[PDB]
């Protein structure tokens, strides 16, 4: 079976053609693959299909390295567009796909970035889950001895929003762990450190959910802008640096969706005998 | 640039034929590639080279995550020769190879094995090296309150082979780090933890020098056998269970090389645009 293997500022991927050849898995063969010293090492599978309504160019579904199905909105999306240009299953710049989550058009920049609409941020409590009195722009919660303010928001998955004078001298690797499991958050959270630069910047680092801290989590920036936008601190059009490069987020505000955009990486093609 | 990636027993190499192509590395260049998020993601890399010498088919030399050249005897060696034959650069069952640590002869089997020379072991304690008055078959050591009884030897690294009743039940991770930098190991040791199920079968568990425990040594494997076998516990031709899987050793004992008998799998082969 061919394959590419692809990141999205260091998210890595086994990304797979299923419209050229039969791409056959189960959730054994999945987990093997998956294994970084045993098979070909990845966080996520994502295989491309051909569309299963007409009116779509792709289908394409994710799974994750215990061989279960991932629905994220925007998990994915970047490397999945520049695979299907690189391949040569499409010329088009703006794709039409499928996914878990429903459908949307994803568009690759003049730049070979790609665009995502990830949606509108769901500030409500319950929505999160959040454990709160009602919607705020500031919550308070306590980390053992230490006060926190931070803004709470879904983008489809939950986010604890931080702001820092530092991302480097954040105690990422002590209150992440405190605030990820939280009783205030029944289904955990993504903690952003987030260090506004200017209206138009930030830096940021981000303790996730159960994985810690990683290079970049794209949802979190989302979060940490669609927060600082609502805390009046952010433009709506935002750098954000993570610890392993740049996006860039979009966002009108309420009534809008959010957009993405960032890049993907090609980082090899390969063939795996399976037979 | 195509490669290979293979693991020997869980041991994962990049491996690359710069026989048939110019392939060119750098330092920084194998520390984003051994990247298991940005790159191929591996623990060493192989590189397969011509021998310019008539009387070798091959030379290979080996680098680490952090772009280091690599010496260590018997390193690779395996899925070195299964790679040079599924990609049709030999077909040779017996090939003759230069390394970092010398030449040697490796045979694949019928079965699509490799067959290693890892030379003769050294009990001579000077050469480990392990501070005691002399060679002797069983030493008496203390880690700590502890009273272990071990056998020490060099496969052109160091080794402490202690025999359980039990691998599982063994102490890997607190006799492991107290043995492995013991003052008596002044260049620190691999530590061995052999539970012999029959004369022609072990179960073995290694604390790596600098690595702490690993799936599979297959120095260690060797090791246990050299040690087993002059202890006179083992028959000449044994299996070792590793966690990672398998190795099958065979000596016949002072004056005679060691041979170490395993896997190598192919696991995929790759393109990386250069």
């Amino acid at each position: 079976m061919q394959f590419s293997k692809m990141h999205g500022l260091g998210n890595d991927f086994m990304v797979v053609d299923a419209v050229t050849q039969n791409v056959f898995f189960s959730p054994e063969l999945i987990r093997r693959l998956a294994d970084r010293h045993l098979g070909v090492g990845f966080d996520q599978l994502l295989v491309v299909e051909p569309p299963y309504d007409p009116e779509l160019d792709f289908h394409y579904r994710i799974f994750n390295a215990d061989g279960s199905e991932v629905a994220q909105c925007g998990n994915g999306a970047r490397c999945f567009a520049r695979f299907v240009r690189l391949k040569g299953l499409t010329n088009k710049r703006d794709i039409r796909v499928s996914t878990a989550n429903g459908r949307m058009v994803l568009t690759v920049t003049d730049d070979d970035l790609v665009r995502v609409n990830m949606g509108e941020p769901n500030f409500e409590p319950s929505a999160v889950p959040f454990r709160a009195n009602k919607a705020e722009k500031t919550y308070i919660m306590r980390a053992a001895e230490q006060t926190i303010l931070c803004g709470v928001v879904s983008m489809g998955n939950p986010h604890c929003v931080i702001q820092v004078d530092d991302v480097d001298t954040a105690a990422v690797e002590t209150l992440g762990p405190v605030l990820e499991s939280h009783e205030r958050f029944p289904e955990r959270a993504n903690i952003g450190f987030m260090q506004v630069v200017k209206r138009e910047h930030i830096r940021l680092r981000v303790y996730e959910r159960g994985a810690g801290e990683t290079q970049a989590c794209g949802s979190g920036a989302c979060a940490a802008v669609a927060v600082g936008i609502q805390q009046g601190l952010l433009a709506e059009e935002v750098r954000v640096e993570l610890p392993g490069g740049r996006l860039d987020i979009a966002w009108k505000g309420p009534g809008h969706p959010l957009y993405m955009t960032g890049p993907a990486v090609h980082v090899a093609d390969g063939f795996i005998h399976l037979h």
